C-alpha cells in the first residue's frame, strides 16, 4: 500500500484557512503543493485525498459539526445549500468550495441559488470536506465503489474510497447490493471526505428480496430516509423512466441498460402504473430538504450502443428530467441530471443543447460517453474521448470508466486506470473552457520539461511514479 | 509471440479478387472476416498485417511486379500516382485501394488527382499492398519504429513492423539512426505490406558524422535517391523551416522540439542562409517524381507544449507548406502536410480551418495532438482525445502517441496500447463524419453483446484476448 508520499513524491498537504465572517467558524481547505527545484515556485493544486492515516474504526474528525449545530440553533424551515442561498446566506459550504475553487463566495452563492451548481453536502455527512459541481466550477471526476467478489473487511472497504480520491476522484457513489449494505455503506460515510451518492432503488429492492414486482413507493421513501440519516449527499433517482417511454425502447439494439432503469421498467410493466417515484416526486423532495440530499435525476433512457444514441427514448426522458428539476427548485432542493452513454462524437454537441435549455443549466452528470463500442478492454480510452468533449461543451461532473467496463469487476490498477483518464479529460476540458488558471499546470510540467528537471517534471504529473519508472 | 489467429480468434485472412480493365491483371486485396455464431452473417474488416509467417531472409512477394514492368514497357515521363490519375488512368494501385474501401474506382482517381488523397507507392516497394490516405476515405494510423537500446536482428527488425501492423498500423515510419541505417532499412521493406516513410535529414546527419553545420543540399539530394532506390514511400522534409521564422520561437515554452526542425533551424543560423531543401524544392521534386516517392510535408516548428499552440511561428510555416504543396502538384509530386503536436482542445478547429484552406484540402497529418501536458505516462490517451477530435474535423492520418512519449523508449507493449488507442481514435472519427459503413462494426459488436454472443463479442473487438482474458 502506497503512502500519499510515495503516490505524490515532493508534495506536501497543505491547508488555507479563511474564516467565514458570519459566523467566526475557521475553515481549512485542502490542496497539494509541489516543491519544486531551480528557484520555481511551488505549484498548489486540488486534493481530494482527504486526511491520512485515520485509523477507519474511529472514522474521520467532524468538521462540519460545528456548522451544522450552529444553523440548528438558529432554526430554520428547510437546510439545503439552494435555501441558504435563495435567502443571501453565504453558508460556511460555500465559502469552503470558493477558496477550493479560488472564487468569490458570492459568485458561488450565485450559482447554487440560480441552480446551476450543486454543493453535495447531507448535514449527517460531518466528515464532508466540501466541493462544489457545476459549468462555472473545475470539472468534476465520480468514482463507482461496490461489491467485492469475496466479503471486504473495513480496511479493505475504506481503502476503495482511499484509492480512488488519492488519484482525484472527487465524489463516489457506493453501489452495493447484498446483505450487508448499510454497514459497509456507514464505514464509507464515516471515512469519505469526499461526498458519497447512492442508486437507493438497488437497497429497495434488496429489501424485497430481489423481486421488482414487490417494489412500492413505501419501502422505497423508507429506504430513501435511512440512507439520508447516515449521510448520504446525493441519490439517483429515475423518475424520468415514465410508463409511455418503455415502448419508445422497442425497435433499439441494446434495449435498456441502466440497472435502475431496468427495474422501474420491470415495475411499471407487470402493473401498468407509473412510475412510483415520478408520482411521489413531491414527497422525495420533502424528505431532501431535511437532510439536504441532492437528487442526481436518473436516465433510465440511456443509451447502451452507439446505434441507440439520441433515441426518442433517450430524448423523452430529458425532457421529464427538465421537469422534474423544476419542480425540485420549487421546495430548494439541490439537482444535477444525468446523461449518456454510448454517443458517437457528432451526436455529442446535440445531448448538451437539448440538456442545457430543458433542464434550465442543471449541471449534467454524464458515463463517459463512449465514442465507439469496438474496444471493449479500454473503454476508459473511448469514453475519455467523450468525457473530455462533453465536459469542453459544459459538463459538470463525469462518472469514470475502467478498462474492465462491460467485461468484470475492477481491480485496484483499474480503478487508478480509470481515474486518471478521468482527470485526463477533465483538465482537457478545463482548459478548452479556458477555465481561469488551468493552464498553469501544463505550464509548470512543460518548463520542467523543456529545462530538464525531470524529478520536477514527474512531481507535477497525475501519476508520478509512472512517470518516474516509465523514464528509469 | 502470439501468431495471427492468436492475436484474433475466429478470423481468417481472406482475400477480395478483382481485375484491372486496362492490364488484365489480376489484384487480391486483402482482409479479415470475422466468423459470427447463432446465425450472423461473418463481418468482414480491414486488413493490414499482410502475408504471415514469411521467412525475413527471403522477403514478402514482390505482388506490385508486373505492374511496374507494364508501365515501364508502355512508358511514361513521370511515374506517380498524380501524374496517372491527371491523365484519366486508374491503375491497379487506384482500383486496389477503391477496393479496400468499398469505393469506385474513379472516385479514388478523381480524389488523388485533386491532391485531397495520396497513395504513397514508391514503384521500388513492389511488396506494398496499397493503400490511401485522404479525407474522403478510412483515418488511417501510423507507427514510428527506430533504435532499440541494443542492435536487433533481422528477424527482431521486422517483427517490429509485423507487430505494430497486427494491431492495425496503416503506415510505419523507420527512424533509425546510427550505422546501419540502410540495411536495417531494406530489411524492413522488402518485409512490409504498407508503406514505409522516412526522415531523410536524419540520415543525411549521419553521414556528416552528426555535425549540422556540415550538411547541405548536395549530402541531401545523394540521401534522398539512395532512399528512393530501395523503396521508400514518403518522404518527410522540413522544408518549411525558412530562417526568418526562426525568431518567431524565441518566446516560446518549449521551443523547437522537432528533431527534424532542430537540426534545419541549427543550419540555417549557423549559416543566416535560407533552408536547403526550401531552396531546392524543385530539384526534390525531380526525384520524386521518378520513383514516385510522396512528400510529407513538415511541421519542424510544430508546437511542443499548450502554451505554445496556435502561435505565429507554427502558422508561419503552414503558409509555407501551403506554397510547397501547390509547387509540388504542379510537378505531379503526390504531398500531404504534417500537423501539431500540443493543441488544447479549443484550438484544434482553428488548426484544421487554416490547413485545409492554406493548403488546398492536401491530406493532413497529425501527432496527436496531445490536449494537456499533465500526464506523461499516459500521452496515448491525452493525445487520442486530440487524435479523435481532430481526425473528426478531417485529418487523414494519425501519427501514434505510445504510453512512453515523454519518457522512453516503448516495449512491445507500449507500442500495442498505442496502436489500440489509436485505432479506436480513427474509427471513432470515422463514425463522428458519418464514414459509410463504419457503424455497421459498432453494430455487430453491440448485437452480440445484448444477446450474450461473448466469444463473438471478444472476436469482433480491436484486441480479443484482452477482452476474452478481462471478462474471464
Ligand atoms: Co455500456
Ligand atoms: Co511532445
Amino acid at each position: 500500500i502506497p503512502s500519499f508520499e510515495e503516490c505524490f513524491p515532493k508534495s506536501t498537504k497543505e491547508h488555507k484557512e479563511v474564516v467565514h465572517e458570519e459566523s467566526g467558524h475557521v475553515l481549512k481547505v485542502p490542496f497539494r503543493r509541489v516543491h519544486l527545484s531551480g528557484g520555481e515556485p511551488a505549484f498548489d493544486n486540488y486534493d481530494t485525498s482527504g486526511p491520512q492515516n485515520v485509523n477507519a474504526h474511529i472514522g474521520l474528525a467532524k468538521l462540519r459539526k460545528e456548522w451544522i449545530d450552529r444553523r440548528e440553533k438558529l432554526g430554520t424551515p428547510r437546510y439545503t445549500q439552494m435555501y441558504y442561498a435563495k435567502q443571501g446566506i453565504i453558508t460556511e459550504e460555500m465559502l469552503y468550495c470558493a477558496t477550493r475553487e479560488k472564487l468569490d463566495p458570492e459568485f458561488v452563492r450565485s450559482e447554487v441559488a440560480r441552480g446551476r451548481a450543486i454543493i453535495p453536502s447531507n448535514k449527517k455527512h460531518l466528515e464532508l470536506e466540501p466541493m462544489i459541481v457545476g459549468r462555472k466550477f473545475l470539472v468534476k471526476v465520480n468514482a463507482n465503489i461496490g461489491n467485492s467478489a469475496v466479503a471486504s473487511s473495513i480496511e479493505e472497504e475504506v481503502y476503495k474510497v482511499q484509492w480512488a480520491t488519492m488519484w482525484g476522484a472527487d465524489t463516489i457513489m457506493d453501489l452495493s447490493t447484498g446483505r450487508h449494505i448499510h454497514e459497509t455503506r456507514e464505514w464509507i460515510l464515516r471515512n469519505s471526505a469526499v461526498p458519497v451518492g447512492t442508486v437507493p432503488i438497488y437497497q429497495a429492492l434488496e429489501k424485497v428480496d430481489g423481486i421488482a414486482e414487490n417494489l412500492n413507493w413505501e419501502v422505497f421513501r423508507e429506504t430513501l430516509i435511512e440512507q439520508a440519516e447516515q449521510g448520504v449527499d446525493y441519490f439517483t433517482i429515475h423518475a424520468g423512466v415514465l410508463l409511455r417511454y418503455i415502448p419508445l425502447t422497442a425497435k433499439r439494439l441494446t434495449g435498456i441498460v441502466s440497472r435502475g432503469g431496468s427495474i422501474h421498467a420491470k415495475w411499471c410493466l407487470a402493473y401498468h402504473k407509473e412510475n412510483f417515484a415520478y408520482e411521489h416526486w413531491d414527497d422525495i423532495l420533502d424528505i431532501c430538504n431535511q437532510y439536504d440530499v441532492a437528487l442526481s435525476i436518473g436516465d433510465g433512457l440511456r443509451p447502451g450502443s452507439i446505434y441507440d444514441a439520441n433515441d426518442t427514448a433517450q430524448f423523452a426522458e430529458l425532457l421529464t428530467q427538465g421537469e422534474l428539476t423544476r419542480r425540485a427548485w420549487e421546495k430548494d432542493v439541490q439537482v444535477m441530471n444525468e446523461g449518456p452513454g454510448h454517443v458517437p462524437m457528432h451526436k455529442i454537441p446535440e445531448n448538451m443543447q437539448k440538456q442545457l435549455e430543458w433542464c434550465n443549466e442543471a449541471p449534467f452528470y454524464t458515463l463517459g460517453p463512449l465514442t465507439t463500442d469496438i474496444a471493449p478492454g479500454y473503454d476508459h480510452i473511448t469514453s475519455a474521448i467523450g468525457a473530455a468533449n462533453i465536459g469542453a461543451l459544459g459538463t459538470a461532473l463525469l462518472c469514470y470508466v475502467t478498462p474492465k467496463e462491460h467485461l468484470g469487476l475492477p481491480n485496484r490498477d483499474d480503478v487508478k486506470a480509470g481515474v486518471i483518464a478521468y482527470k485526463i479529460a477533465a483538465h482537457a476540458a478545463d482548459l478548452a473552457k479556458q477555465h481561469p488558471h488551468a493552464q498553469a499546470w501544463d505550464d509548470a510540467l512543460s518548463k520542467a520539461r523543456f529545462e530538464f528537471r525531470w524529478m520536477d517534471q514527474f512531481a507535477l504529473s497525475l501519476d508520478p511514479m509512472t512517470a518516474m519508472s516509465f523514464h528509469d
